[PDB]
């Protein structure tokens, strides 16, 4: 059966400028890079960055809410956002609607999270508050 | 310090038949849904399937090559692949890298990967083969 994410490739318009963000800013290890991409690892998370001429630097208002959280821990979480707004990272939501998260873009307008918890924490956070109509299987 | 990918969330245009696909057809198991969403988990993976009426159904011709590739075991590969053609499933790609690979499509359009093979098994093989401009860090 299918056993987890191999890797995640995000799309990008300026490879090192991508590069960047994710290794320098983000702390993500740089494994290697060519011409037209590059191979991060953050944990167990295989990140591919490609360079993609059809990729476009989006706005958050014309995006869908397809996004991609991070983890982080308790005692990182706050300076680690605030790192991250000191550093004038753009956002796209404020609102915490499912636990502690920080939500920022990348360069490109890719739709990124830091978020502290697991999903057994967030079902148990969930059946107290749960979202409207939940059921829990 | 950033210690892994915590969720992915896509945006679904209906809920009911992207639960079917990830559920269902992928085998992924479901943990929760709500009105507006539900959650599910593949390995490690934890999978958010948000319901947004922003999210288009997107031909592969009008996305960029954003993709979330899904780990199977080689000896797995070919009878999952052959139930997605059997399901009528999309290809947007062929395979023409190394490790097996099968690119599908979601029923709104999120670009798919079935891969067999890690980071470290690529990096093995690009530094015996390196891709134009390729350098190790
Ligand atoms: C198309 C370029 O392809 C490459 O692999 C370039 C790598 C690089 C890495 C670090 C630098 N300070 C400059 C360049
Ligand atoms: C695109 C990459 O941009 C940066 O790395 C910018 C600033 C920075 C400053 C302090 C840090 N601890 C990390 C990053
Ligand atoms: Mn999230
Ligand atoms: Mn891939």
């Amino acid at each position: 059966m299918l056993s987890g994410l191999n890797h995640l490739t995000l799309a990008v318009s300026q490879l090192a400028p991508s590069v960047a963000f994710y290794q320098q800013l983000l702390g993500m290890t740089l494994h290697a890079r060519w011409d037209s991409g590059a191979y991060l690892s953050c944990g167990d998370l295989w990140l591919c960055l490609s360079l993609d001429p059809q990729r476009r630097v989006t706005p958050p208002e014309e995006s869908d809410y397809t996004h991609y959280a991070f983890s982080i821990s308790e005692a990182d979480f706050a300076s680690f956002a605030a790192r991250l707004e000191a550093a004038g990272v753009a956002v796209w939501k404020l609102n915490r609607s499912e636990g502690a998260s920080h939500y920022f873009l990348d360069p490109d307008g890719h739709k990124l999270e830091l978020h502290v918890g697991s999903l057994a924490q967030r079902l148990a956070a969930c059946r107290e508050q749960p979202y409207k109509g939940m059921v829990f299987f």
